[PDB]
Parts: structure tokens; sequence; C-alpha cells
């Protein structure tokens, strides 16, 4: 019902709302924000191709979407420079959560937490 | 070099491999291997741009990787879960053989990781 992949524009609306927020936590460095962008630019890129076979859907855009945060994650987890992985973390999830807001008119923590949880875990391997 | 984020090459020929391996399980349908190869050119055909602009770094290549892996596994998420994930998981085995010289369990872990999360 009221999700951010309910559409291609609200697909893009949230990974554009993330990328904005994103930076304005300053908890990234410009390069590691950068490589954000790459990696939003290119998932919308794929979403809008998937779109236009008109076999798209709903659930594959949901899954473009969690590859976009898990990539979001990997990036947060693994990139050295600026603040910690905790401060990261939180930036991630307040910009993360700022999106859905913006796309949905309200949070989603489930999502989030996940999100916390895959940051942690990539964390880990490092 | 040694990863698949080593350089441009090494990753297009992960991806490559990866979408071989993944047709040859024998685990997916026809739809959901087109949306994989989808996906695959997209992100192949964004590295393949930002090496020749000089764009590209191993930041990104190791996120995209990451955007990729993530999105075979989710496109994938019909048959069984563990039977896909673990299609998801040879085909992962595969290219990194093919592209580092070796297998990665770790990462391979990691994506199995990914999947229980999300579902």
């Amino acid at each position: 019902q009221n999700t951010p992949w309910s559409s291609t524009e609200l697909a893009d609306a949230f990974i554009n709302a993330f990328m904005n927020e994103a930076g304005r936590t300053g908890a990234f460095t410009a390069d590691q924000l950068d490589d954000m962008s790459t990696i939003g630019d290119t998932i919308k890129t794929a979403m809008d191709k998937m779109a236009r076979s008109n076999k798209s859907s709903k659930g594959k855009l949901q899954a473009l979407n969690m590859a976009f945060a898990s990539s979001m994650a990997e990036i947060a987890a693994v990139e050295q420079g600026g603040l910690s992985v905790d401060a990261k973390t939180n930036a991630i999830a307040d910009s993360l959560n700022s999106a859905f807001y913006q796309t949905t008119g309200a949070a989603n923590p489930q999502f989030v937490n996940e999100i916390r949880s895959l940051i942690n875990m990539f964390a880990q391997s490092s």
C-alpha cells in the first residue's frame, strides 16, 4: 500500500531524499558521499529499465531499494574517514527515516533496524 | 588484481561470471534471470563509463559489487528459499574463483546473513 516502491517516481524520490539527508548529517566524507551518489544513480537507472519492460512490480522496486540500502550500509561500515561507525550508523538510520517520511508520510522502523543490523554485520568483517 | 573491486575489468568479469553460473544452476526462472541480467548490465555499464570518465574508485566498485550481490539475492527472493540461496552462493563462489583464483566463503556467508535479515 503505502511504500516508497509503489512507483518509479516515489522510488527515485526515496533515493534522492536519502542522498540529500546523508549529506546534511555531516557524518560522511566527500568521497563517501560521492560513492553513495554513484550507487543511487546506478540503482535509479536499473529501476527505470525494469519499468519500461512492463514486467516491473512493487516487489522488484522493493528489491532494488533493499540493494540500495545494503550498499549504503557497506559504505558506512567499510570505508574509512569521517566519524565513528556508531555515528555513521545513526546518520544512515536518520537519513533512511527522512526518506521514508518524505515518500510515505511515515517511518519504517523495521526496515531501518534491519539496516542497523546489516551495518554491524558488515563492520564485524573488518 | 586480487579482488573483484580491484579494477573495472575484474568487476565486469565477476558480474559476467555470476550470471553465467546463475543460469547453469537451473534454480531461477527465466524472468528472474532476465531481471538479474538487466541489473547486471546496468551496473557494468555504469562502471565502464566511470573508468573512461576518470570517476571510478575502489570504494565505488566495492559498493557497486554489494549492490549487485544484494540485488541478485533479493531479486531471487516459486522454488524453496534454501535452494535459491544455495544457487546464489554457488554463483558467487564461481565468480570469486574466476576473478580472484579462489572462493570467498566469508563474503558468501555475509550474503546468506543479508538474505535472512530482510526475509
